[PDB]
């Protein structure tokens, strides 16, 4: 014979988005998402060329553009570290 069973547990979902936000002059970091402060200055990457904080700029790497390793962002450091550059230029 056949013995079926109906009855599923579902939940309503409808999250609303409403929060004053604006990033024109790099109000906050583009990674950690933290409020910039006097002590926490900003750092303009040399590769990606973006705005980041000290926490997101505590790494250096020797790029093919510059002779010596400059201060880069974790987004570039880790990336370049987990990438494959076989004479790409
Ligand atoms: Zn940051
Ligand atoms: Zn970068």
């Amino acid at each position: 014979g056949s013995s079926g069973s109906s009855g599923i547990k579902e939940v309503n979902q409808a999250l609303k988005g409403h929060a004053w936000l604006k990033d024109d002059e790099a109000t906050h970091c583009r990674q950690c998402e933290k409020e910039f402060s006097i002590s926490r200055r900003k750092h303009h990457c040399r590769n990606c060329g973006h705005i980041f904080c000290n926490t997101c700029s505590s790494n250096e790497l020797a790029l093919p553009s510059y002779p010596k390793p400059v201060r880069v962002c974790d987004s570039c450091h880790t990336l370049l570290l987990q990438r494959c550059s076989s004479t790409a230029s």
